[PDB]
């Protein structure tokens, strides 16, 4: 509960008309959780997701950044100011090894299946890459296992895994009988960004086209 949770999804029915039923572009900006309004934001879209984490647990695991420690990055879209997609991390240096792990990624209702989370998950890769981390560890439920698998990442070799075992056990965010899924950060290719960004369809990024820490 504090290093252990259980994914359970929301099952409400959701509208899944999509939000970019317009026209022209829909001008968005890539942005870090710095306010308590940002935050709630956040949480919000994290609630219409998830059953569990339920709300205590969403307000413990969105928080403000103290290189290290926890970032909430999101997307939102200017026309309506709403989150459209959002990623939350825990960045780890533990002796030799420097690496990040993600306990939330979710798309809001309206915009799945556009290609939001290609886009995001490109952000958060270019970001590891600039800042000094060597990897992107995940803890997949077996219902999250087919997303981040077409995101490309992998079951972490036994091998791996066992490098860090210890202090993952005592210190990184565990789905119940989940498996550990992981991309190393020097296989992520420098136009990832771009191309994720190319198959959004009608939307424009303004601003710097990624993820920054301040
Ligand atoms: C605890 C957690 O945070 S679990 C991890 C995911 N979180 C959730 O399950 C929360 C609820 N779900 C969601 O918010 C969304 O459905 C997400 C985040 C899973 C997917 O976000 P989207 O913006 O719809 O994904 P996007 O459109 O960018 O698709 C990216 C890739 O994932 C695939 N994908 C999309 N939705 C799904 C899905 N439901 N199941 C499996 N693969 C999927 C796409 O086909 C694509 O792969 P491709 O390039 O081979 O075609």
């Amino acid at each position: 509960q504090l290093t252990y949770s259980q994914l359970v999804l929301r099952t409400a029915i959701q509208d899944q008309y999509s939000k970019l039923s317009g026209d022209g572009p829909f001008p968005m900006a890539f942005g870090l959780v710095l306010s308590e309004e940002e935050r709630r934001e956040v949480i919000d879209l994290y609630s219409l997701q998830f059953q569990y984490p339920d709300q205590p647990e969403l307000q413990r695991l969105v928080i403000l950044p103290q290189a290290k420690g926890s970032y909430t990055w999101y997307l939102r879209s200017l026309n309506t100011n709403e989150m459209v997609c959002a990623v939350t991390i825990m960045a780890h240096h533990y002796e030799t090894h420097h690496f990040v792990e993600v306990p939330l990624f979710a798309t809001g209702v309206g915009y799945k299946k556009h290609g939001f989370g290609r886009l995001m998950n490109a952000a958060l890769l270019q970001w590891c890459v600039e800042t000094g981390f060597e990897f992107v560890m995940i803890s997949a439920d077996v219902k999250a296992i087919p997303f981040w698998s077409h995101l490309g990442y992998k079951t972490m070799e036994k091998s791996e895994l066992t490098r860090i075992v210890f202090y993952y056990e005592h210190n990184c965010y565990k789905f119940k009988g989940a498996e550990v899924m992981i991309r190393y950060c020097r296989t992520w290719p420098t136009d990832g960004v771009k191309e994720a960004l190319a198959r959004v369809q009608k939307v424009i990024v303004s601003g710097h086209v990624g993820l920054m820490d301040a």
